[PDB]
């Protein structure tokens, strides 16, 4: 599913992204635009073999399984197309772990790049939250 920006907050909201760990809505929805455009069923694959899949591109090198990254890790405890499924609950999830382990939302090259430092609740703006 390609989400609306909208839809896609209200979805990142119901699943309790809103300020997790201290990230507002829209670095969430902002990351999402800029790592997936939005699609739950993106991969893309990286130079160590590793995949990033989902709405948030999450790799399998630490947080979910795809049986093609030795060595990996699935700290998600998931497969990683799980979170390709259209609803998104394990993607966020799998993000909730991701966030909490230290490096806060820089574990999102596109969120760094991107959306940190920026007017992030543009992404939110006219949302019905
Ligand atoms: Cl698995
Ligand atoms: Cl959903
Ligand atoms: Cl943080
Ligand atoms: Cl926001
Ligand atoms: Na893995």
């Amino acid at each position: 599913k390609v989400f609306g920006r909208c839809e896609l907050a209200a979805a990142m909201k119901r699943h309790g992204l809103d300020n997790y760990r201290g990230y507002s809505l829209g670095n969430w929805v902002c990351a999402a635009k800029f790592e997936s455009n939005f699609n739950t069923q993106a991969t893309n694959r990286n130079t160590d073999g590793s995949t990033d899949y989902g709405i948030l591109q999450i790799n399998s090198r630490w947080w979910c399984n795809d049986g093609r990254t030795p060595g990996s890790r699935n700290l998600c405890n998931i497969p990683c197309s799980a979170l390709l499924s259209s609803d998104i609950t394990a993607s966020v999830n799998c993000a909730k772990k991701i966030v909490s382990d230290g490096n806060g939302m820089n574990a999102w090259v596109a969120w760094r790049n991107r959306c940190k430092g920026t007017d992030v609740q543009a992404w939110i703006r006219g949302c019905r939250l």
